[PDB]
């Protein structure tokens, strides 16, 4: 595969988002890997509603939390395949209170066929990044709350409780890295983002990964 693989440098990713109070990272996890899955589709970069999914995907469970996976499921069979624009669904849940799910007054600014599971293994999860774009995957974010910067080479590896977006990685680097778009603002990490050290399944990265497909 590439050396390395950076899909911001693309234009494929959109802004780093807030979550805040709210523990709605899956929503995030997903809608990411859509946004930049509909661009790669040959589609312009559309900012789309992770609303939508904290209030109207029932098979998860909002601020309480929930699984990529499940969205990705909700979506093709209950919404008809439909995901939001996020200005006609704009995020309200920073307060930790997901208010009501509305069927209407929403733009359709995206749409999935479906949705593939990868192999729990970061040289195929890099193989596939490379060519198809993000992908969502699952980490253990213990470690993460001191996070201020840098390629960080020791994680807390124990248990899955935390949503992000892999965007790319670097193999050539002194410690080669995976690059991840958080959903805690700006202000944390790296403008957003947090590097950790790849191939030795740092925060549990391998294993829940998995991306829509844009048919
Ligand atoms: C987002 C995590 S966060 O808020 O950014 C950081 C954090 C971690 C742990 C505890 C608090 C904050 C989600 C937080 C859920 C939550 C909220 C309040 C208290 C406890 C937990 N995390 C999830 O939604 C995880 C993400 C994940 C995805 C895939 C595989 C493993 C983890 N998912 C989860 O908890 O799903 C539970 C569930 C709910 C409904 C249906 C099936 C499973």
């Amino acid at each position: 595969a590439p050396a390395a693989v950076d899909w911001r440098a693309r234009g494929a990713v959109t802004a780093v988002k807030d979550q805040g109070q709210c523990g709605s990272c899956w929503a995030f996890s997903a809608i990411g890997n859509v946004e930049c899955q509909w661009f790669l589709a040959g589609h312009p970069l559309t900012n789309l509603s992770e609303q939508m999914l904290v209030s109207c995907d029932k098979t998860d469970s909002g601020c309480s939390g929930g699984l990529m996976n499940n969205a990705f499921e909700w979506i093709v069979q209950e919404n008809n395949g439909a995901v939001y624009t996020e200005d006609s669904y704009p995020y309200a849940s920073g307060e930790g209170i997901s208010p009501p799910c509305t069927t209407s007054g929403h733009t359709v600014g995206a749409t999935i066929t479906g949705h593939v599971e990868l192999p729990q293994d970061e040289a195929q999860i890099a193989a596939w990044l490379a060519v198809n774009g993000p992908v969502a995957v699952a980490v253990d974010a213990s470690s993460w709350m001191t996070y201020t910067g840098g390629v960080m080479t020791s994680c807390v590896s124990e248990q899955l409780d935390h949503g992000v977006l892999l965007v790319g990685y670097n193999d050539s680097a002194a410690v080669p890295y995976w690059i991840i778009k958080n959903s805690w603002t700006t202000q944390w990490g790296e403008e957003g983002y947090i590097r950790i050290a790849k191939g030795s399944n740092q925060c549990l990265v391998k294993e829940e990964a998995s991306s829509a497909v844009v048919g």
